[PDB]
């Protein structure tokens, strides 16, 4: 009835990049059990709190729909048990720093002698054979590592590194297509397979764009959508200007469109005071006319140096900023009704305590409200994938060991054992 | 054995999200049949190009591992074929605009009595439901409508797009976990569901960890990590301190680590010449006396108000600006060698110049280069999720139309019928 009802994963995962993967496989129906460390457990728990002696928002909002076991694994108790839990687990999910995993005594060769069926899921930094594959990576370096920092923010700042989760979240989004496809393939062979995410690959992909946009820089010496390709436009810090004839490496492009059709972010009503009064506006290659209409500007329809792509090039940026003046007297709500008129691609940067109070995000189960008794309800992400036969129940985060004797007693731990190990500091 | 060897993908897709998802689904083993528009093709040939008469860079790093079939789906006869090729289907992808498809006769309902084992997978703008599901978006109107934008750059200017494509790939990326969570279902109940992903809630997926931030501020009115909470640091547009007396929406916060660990962008030689001479450094709490080694400055590791979190945020940044004079002389590998001895989380800006020639990243078949015998070779992103049991075998992307004749034959059509459908353009 869920897709991953049934499946059973034994989840060592902490802080993000793991926990958003096992989270989201817990959302489609997956039975997850997740190991912590004794007294602590996972980082994301003290981090950020907004209450003291609470669970952090960061812990609540990546672990729903989760079980918790307290595990010292560096025990022989610990590591019995893990075997016990292997036997009876569908997927491994670990980001541990590298070879952790291997040097606790499971590694890939071992785990497949356990369990012929178990698929072994694994976040690391950088990947298998790299020169960096042993190097500890977090969020923003990851977004370095993979080429977003330098494609990010504006020619004449610094690198800028992206609000949303490139490094971490994104990494585990891709493991989760990794232990999907892991999943299909052992229908065929009846065999679990590893299978690995690195940081700066998911980051790397996501900047394909950009990879594109470098063999056109090398083959051609130009990025005609780009800023700096209009005639003295763009300037750094100290006031030099800025073309293509000197760049080697696709630039920071500011506001530019990217993979969309050109674009650019302007300014509406109450721009001074509110941080979040933009919209995003395209200027679409077929939509000329159209565009020519709304700023009451016929004269453009027909002129070649404004109605091809290729005549708009040494001013585009002045067409942006004649089209931002249009939006003086109006909120981003209805710049983004107006230009909807049109058929114009544009809308509002939402901000987000907008996004987190909208009805329609609500309403499509997109941001859900957890109900909480313990620590207050809360809102969260829901799936990002809607699909006809079902919906995500999603239930609130475990307390640190919450489960750990449920676990056990699952595992056909009698009472007495149990008690050793809670006296031993196993569990 | 690859994992989607055998799956059959009717492919409709255009531009970046939804090619995205067919060609990473090509990559792991799907026979991918990619429907397209007479002449023209995807708008993404014609997009950009670097030669003329040879499909560009953005089609063919997006349209590896397919076929390519011209189809006019206006017509009966169009609409026939399609008929009989839904019915040898695992997957349908589409990424028309709001009702698109619909209109062309082929409603869920519809496709469901054709073949009731078909998956029928979309990339919508927002979601059904949503009050703006009927609008035509685009990667930054995405990253816009999402919480990225809003949240990504520096307090002191606007909302900032990603170099990521947050908006297209990742929706795509998105879209494949659907996929593949639908394909795992129907091993279960023999039955294909409808999946369907909008490129708001993938954006907002990547942006969950905005939504805690959210929720603390508006618990608490402050987010102690932010820049915007230090003494005198951050100034507005008059020039005056900021602060979260009058902040009530998550702010922009430059290079700040946007989780529980603080880094800031640091500038190494070069930096006034060469845009990417930056390392990111990161003050994790538990690597401080680490850090004091590296510093030469033993006199924080004892200083109460230096080796806690507590300590450091009422003058966070004055110690970056003091990291940032050690790296002056050294470039961004010699600072990351340095760090790398005591495992602190340090690491380079990397330009996408470097990356698309970086050996370590083709070794792990991460950044590939294609064997184009028609347009000559080109680089692209490989497959960022590795496997024990196979390798992806990427092959060049398809001339328009390239299959046509090849695909009808296999739809069982003698070549009296394909000269008729070539005369009465219908392929
Ligand atoms: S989303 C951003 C985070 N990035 C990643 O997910 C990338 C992969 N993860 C990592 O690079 C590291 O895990 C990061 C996140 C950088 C944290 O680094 P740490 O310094 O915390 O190192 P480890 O995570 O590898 O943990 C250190 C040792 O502790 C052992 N350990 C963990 N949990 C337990 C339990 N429950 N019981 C006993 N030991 C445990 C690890 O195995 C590891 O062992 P070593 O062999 O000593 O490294
Ligand atoms: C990208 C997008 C904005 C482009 O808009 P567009 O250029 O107007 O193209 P559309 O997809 O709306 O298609 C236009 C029409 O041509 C039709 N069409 C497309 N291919 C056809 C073909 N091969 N034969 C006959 N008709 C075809 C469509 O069915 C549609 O018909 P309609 O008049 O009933 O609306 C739109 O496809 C969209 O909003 N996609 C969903 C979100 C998305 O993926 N955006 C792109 C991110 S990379
Ligand atoms: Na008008």
């Amino acid at each position: 009835t869920k897709p991953l009802d049934g499946i059973n994963v034994l989840d060592f995962t902490h802080v993000q990049a793991g926990p958003a993967c096992t989270q989201m496989m817990g959302f489609l129906g997956a039975n997850v059990i997740k190991i912590e460390r004794r007294g602590s457990g996972d980082m994301t728990r003290g981090w950020l709190q907004d209450k003291p002696n609470v669970d952090s928002l960061y812990f609540t909002m990546f672990n729903c729909n989760k079980r918790s076991i307290e595990l010292d694994m560096k025990t022989p108790e610990g590591k019995e048990l893990l075997e016990q839990m292997i036997k009876k687990a569908d997927v491994m999910v670990e980001n541990f720093g590298p070879g952790a995993l291997d040097r606790m005594g499971f590694t890939w060769e071992y785990i497949q002698e356990l369990n012929p069926r178990v698929i072994l899921a694994s976040v690391k930094g950088y990947a298998e054979g790299h020169a960096n594959e042993h190097l500890k990576v977090y969020e923003n370096v990851a977004q370095c590592s993979g080429g977003a920092a330098a494609t990010t923010g504006f020619w004449d700042g610094p690198p800028t590194v992206s609000g949303a989760a490139l490094g971490d979240s994104n990494s585990g989004m891709h493991l989760m297509i990794g232990i999907l496809a892991a999943l299909e393939i052992r229908h065929k062979t009846g065999r679990g397979q590893k299978v690995a995410v690195a940081m700066q690959d998911a980051v790397l992909n996501l900047v394909r764009i950009k990879l594109r946009d470098q063999q056109r820089l090398e083959r051609t010496g130009i990025l005609a959508e780009y800023p700096q390709a209009q005639p003295n436009f763009a300037f750094d810090r100290d006031g030099n200007p800025l073309s293509f004839d000197n760049i080697t490496s696709v630039p920071r492009g500011g506001n530019a469109g990217g993979g969309g059709q050109p674009g650019w972010m302007l300014k509406c009503k109450g721009w001074e005071t509110d941080a979040d009064s933009y919209v995003y506006f395209t200027i679409a290659a077929n939509m000329w006319p159209q565009i020519c209409d709304m700023i009451d500007k016929p004269e453009w329809k027909d002129d070649p140096a404004y109605n091809t792509f290729e005549g708009r090039v040494d001013k585009l940026m002045d067409i942006f900023s004649f089209i931002e003046t249009k939006f003086a007297d109006k909120d981003k709500f209805e710049v983004t009704e107006w230009a909807a008129q049109y058929g114009i691609p544009c809308g509002p940067v939402m901000s987000m305590k907008e996004l987190a109070h909208d009805p329609s995000l609500q309403k499509v189960g997109t941001v859900v409200e957890v109900v909480d008794e313990i620590r207050g309800n809360h809102l969260t992400v829901g799936a990002p994938f809607k699909f006809s036969g079902f919906q995500p129940e999603i239930t609130r985060a475990p307390l640190l060991g919450e489960h750990t004797d449920e676990v056990l007693k699952e595992l056909g731990l009698d009472d007495a054992k149990i008690k050793e190990l809670h006296a031993k500091q196993v569990v």
